[PDB]
């Protein structure tokens, strides 16, 4: 079996069907205590939550799906009628994701697109019938980011007010697509800090609670 | 310089004086991204808190100072009238706990008491009156978790409701305590299993909002 085939796994052995916190919660721990995974993680995906409720976005377009962490994240933080597309082009990733929502019960709410994000972004509004999108989460191959912002641009899948979301502008890193967005008058741009998710080391307290000779 | 005194330098050159929360957060920075050291970390500590908000003690004992971030996670949620004693063997340790305390604004909630355990356990009701304890947190060298436990029975200083809360009995691993308090009718216990506080690798994400061509 591959890696993802294992995550899978895990999370229908230890997490709850129909509960997304179950869920991201199982793939948390598999992925610091068994097998480090490259999802957004916990850390950086409380970032994402807010930035989800903050906005309340209708439409969401992924660029980059995996295993489906960042699509339960953002998906069960969805209004009624809000929706999510992500786009993965590894077929056989795109084949956990859809098991992974499958079990979160989040399925109605998300679609995969199967595909490069290069050859799906110009179908959207003939194929897929959007008009523009609300928020874009990129967290695809790095040397990707600015291309696929150009892309949406010319593609006129952008409006005043859409907001990009771009992980790992630090490590791996985008300095392109970094030095693009904030240089440029039709980008505002806020910085959020925060940390990659690698391996952890399990310890724990004791609680002991005298009860008398 | 010494590592301690490279930490004591961090938190009064980027926390905030009289504020414990951002003194607490300039350690995590520190010690997650520069130095390694062994406090009981975030992860841990938000157990700590816990602990402390549940039973609300007016007199905690802590076994073990080091820099002072665990007396400063106790003390900034001790009520009114509480109070925190720690004993600290290592005299330059001691002397940063008080400089760390003395910049979060808690020098009046806590006493630092500087000798070994074992010495100073058995004075505590002739040099400060002491009763009995309402909670003791164990956080010094792992082979005294076991020995200073049986002392402090011995020594009168354990009502019934007395918590004791002991940090790393995983890793390094505490066998002998936790066998003696699992397995003794004289406690009742609890695990809470966390991680221990490792360095991190910093990354970001850069929200980019769309504004037009
Ligand atoms: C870091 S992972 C996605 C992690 C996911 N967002 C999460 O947080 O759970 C990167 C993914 O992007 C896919 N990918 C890379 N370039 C792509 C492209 N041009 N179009 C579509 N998918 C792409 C990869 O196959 C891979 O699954
Ligand atoms: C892990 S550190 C304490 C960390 C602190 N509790 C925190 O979380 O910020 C261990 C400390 O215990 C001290 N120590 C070890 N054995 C001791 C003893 N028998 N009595 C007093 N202090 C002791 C060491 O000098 C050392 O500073
Ligand atoms: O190597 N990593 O730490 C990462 C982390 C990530 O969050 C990634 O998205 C990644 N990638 O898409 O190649 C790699
Ligand atoms: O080595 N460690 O990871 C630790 C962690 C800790 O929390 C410790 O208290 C410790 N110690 O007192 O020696 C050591
Ligand atoms: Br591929
Ligand atoms: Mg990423
Ligand atoms: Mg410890």
């Amino acid at each position: 079996d591959t890696k993802e085939q294992r995550i899978l796994r895990y999370v229908q052995q230890n997490a709850k069907p129909g509960d997304p916190q179950s869920v991201l919660e199982a793939i948390d721990t598999y992925c610091t205590q068994k097998e480090w995974a490259m999802n957004v993680g916990d850390a950086k995906g409380q970032i994402m939550d807010a930035v989800i409720r903050e906005y309340s976005p209708s439409l969401v377009l992924e660029l980059g799906a995996y295993c489906g962490y960042s699509a339960v994240r953002m998906a069960r933080l969805l209004q009624p009628g809000a929706r999510l597309l992500t786009m993965e082009m590894n077929p056989d990733y795109a084949a956990i994701t859809q098991q992974m929502l499958n079990f979160a019960g989040l399925q109605d709410k998300v679609t995969i697109l199967n595909g490069a994000s290069q050859d799906l972004i110009p179908q959207l509004k003939k194929k897929y019938d959007v008009d523009t999108l609300d928020m874009v989460f990129l967290d695809h191959w790095k040397d990707r980011y600015l291309p696929d912002t150009l892309l949406l641009e010319k593609c006129g899948l952008l409006r005043k007010g859409t907001v990009l979301l771009a992980d790992n502008v630090i490590v791996p890193g985008t300095p392109d697509f970094l030095a693009y967005v904030r240089g440029s008058s039709s980008f505002e741009c806020t910085h959020y800090s925060s940390y990659l998710e690698l391996m952890k080391v399990v310890d724990g307290l004791e609680k002991a609670i005298y009860q008398g000779p």
